[PDB]
């Protein structure tokens, strides 16, 4: 539906980098998560990265692990996630919506049915976070068959062979992890290979990292856990939670004008 392409063109009009918050769907409840998402959007978030609750405790830090646990504790299911996604899309028809999920979710009712459901509720992209590039073809093909952008992660030491693959396979945005190779080198090579615009997603905790990412030439930044941390720290006070989210997103967008 051109949502990412149009966003990045309009960000170019604005001379801005994209700011893309991550949150877990249903954290800390269905209605609160819907309103957190409306608040992020109203405060200036350029696109959304939305997680279907998963479990990766050996690797995740406490912020992302606890958010998954809060969502499951609220009784969140994938079905409710897809209904939330449909509602967010109906209320906000133009914002790019990227799903982040883990492979276990799809190996329940099948790869094609998963991407069909994404297409049906209006998701724009899907990152299957724990699938090696070497095994990605069934996911990539299913995504393209259902008009979904498959998101590939560019790791920090990518050689040119891999950069060529990531550039060719992905659509919408490239999920870049770079603080191993210099940040500006990965960015330049991805542009050389006509990759989807790069969003720096490593360590995007506060305005300084957003500013560094845009100054290095990235098209924007994804905040993988900083929004979730504000949710966790303000659980007892929804009003203050939403106020702190609003000042956070405002500060991250200020940094994206650097
Ligand atoms: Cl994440």
């Amino acid at each position: 539906m051109e949502r990412y392409e149009n966003l990045f063109a309009q960000l170019n009009d604005r001379r801005e980098g994209a700011f893309v918050p991550f949150v877990t769907l249903g954290d800390p409840g269905i209605e609160q998560s819907l309103k957190i998402i409306d608040t992020l959007i109203d405060a200036g978030a350029d696109a959304l990265e939305l997680g279907v609750p998963f479990s990766d405790p050996l690797a995740d830090g406490p912020t992302i692990q606890n958010a998954n646990l809060r969502a499951f504790a609220a009784g969140v299911t994938p079905a409710q996630c897809f209904e939330m996604l449909a509602l967010i899309r109906e209320k906000h028809p133009t914002i790019p919506i990227g799903l982040l999920m883990y492979a276990n979710l799809v190996f329940n009712n099948g790869i094609d049915a998963f991407y069909a459901r994404c297409e049906q509720v209006g998701v724009d992209s899907v990152l299957v976070a724990d699938v090696p590039v070497e095994e990605s073809a069934p996911f990539r093909q299913a995504a393209l068959r259902h008009n979904i952008a498959p998101i590939f992660i560019c790791p920090p030491n990518a050689d040119d062979d891999l950069l060529r693959q990531v550039a060719s396979y992905g659509r919408g945005y490239t999920y870049l992890l770079s603080r191993a190779l210099p940040l500006h080198h990965l960015i330049e090579k991805l542009k050389e290979y006509h990759a989807a615009p790069a969003l720096q997603g490593f360590g995007i905790s506060s305005p300084e990292q957003v500013s560094a990412a845009v100054r290095a030439g990235a098209a924007g930044a994804i905040s993988g856990s900083a929004i979730v941390k504000i949710i966790e720290k303000n659980l007892a006070s929804p009003k203050q939670m939403l106020a702190e989210l609003r000042s956070f997103v405002s500060a991250m967008k200020a940094a994206s004008r650097a």
